[PDB]
């Protein structure tokens, strides 16, 4: 929880870009190479680097990554986790590892999902891209980017398209059931090992009969209508597959809460 001098900031690898930059460092003060790594974050921005800051400021859990600090134009200072992205990890572990281990991880994003909704901050982009490993036995949520805090008095907002919310996508509209619909999404994702030909941009746009690599909103809108939903991956316990297809009930309203998702999921592991 410290300023991170930028000249003691040893560069060692870029470990993601996107909209945006993550890349892993050596905090060296000493300059002999025994100091900690840390994943450092680089980008009209201003407000929302200010935004994402005042939230992961605020977040203390083993299941949401830990903010460390800031560096110098301002730059974010985050733990490393070393085993990276929740995608990459499970492609490339995916005949070393089980429905169990998914279960295990499955219960852990539910409870710093659960954490994230008892601070009244909708995660929005919550998706297995953006879950992090830290260990054979633990992941936390990234990507703060696009998160926001909920007024006291309002339950939602109005600010890829395949984890989102159907209210999402007709009204904009983001709130804690979103992100509840955008769960199931990953649970889905997880239980494919996060396979790229199974992914849920390529299994909806076999659904929707596209024949392009960009989707139409009122074609996936159509669909979640119709009460189609993603099919339950070969490696799917049928239990999880429930799970998932209470989080996109097409009313938020009705979608299960992490509180109630979370122990369910413990128990299918334990
Ligand atoms: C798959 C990319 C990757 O390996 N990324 C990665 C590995 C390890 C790690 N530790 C900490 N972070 C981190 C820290 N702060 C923010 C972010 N932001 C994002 C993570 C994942 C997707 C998008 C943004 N990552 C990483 C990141």
């Amino acid at each position: 929880p410290t300023i991170f001098e930028e000249r003691h900031l040893k560069y060692i690898s870029q470990l993601g870009k996107g909209n945006g930059s993550v890349e892993l460092c050596r905090y060296d003060p000493l300059g002999d190479n025994t100091g900690a790594l840390v994943a450092v974050k680089q980008l009209d921005q201003q407000r929302d680097f200010q935004r994402e800051i005042q939230i992961l400021k605020a977040l203390h859990s083993d299941f949401i990554v830990k903010y460390r600090g800031v560096s110098y134009s301002l730059r974010l200072v985050m733990e490393y986790l070393p085993s990276g992205c929740l995608r990459d990890f499970l492609q490339r572990h995916r005949a070393r590892l089980d429905a169990s281990r998914l279960l295990l991880y499955s219960s852990q994003i539910c409870k710093g999902m659960e954490y994230l909704g008892s601070r009244r901050c909708v995660h929005r982009a919550l998706a297995a891209r953006n879950i992090l490993v830290e260990s054979e036995a633990h992941v936390k949520i990234a990507d703060f980017g696009l998160a926001k805090l909920l007024p006291l008095d309002k339950d939602y907002y109005v600010v890829p398209i395949f984890w989102y919310a159907p209210e999402s996508l007709s009204d904009n509209i983001f709130s804690r059931q979103s992100d509840v619909w955008s769960f199931g999404v990953v649970l889905y994702e997880l239980f494919t090992y996060c396979d790229k030909s199974c992914s849920p941009s390529a299994e909806f746009l076999r659904m929707m009969g596209s024949e392009r690599d960009v989707p139409a909103l009122s074609r996936l809108l159509e669909l979640l209508e119709e009460g189609q939903r993603l099919p339950a991956p070969p490696a799917c316990p049928a239990e999880v597959h429930e799970l998932m297809k209470l989080c996109w009930a097409p009313s938020p309203q009705d979608r299960p809460s992490f509180s109630a998702l979370g122990p369910q999921l413990d128990m299918l592991w334990s």
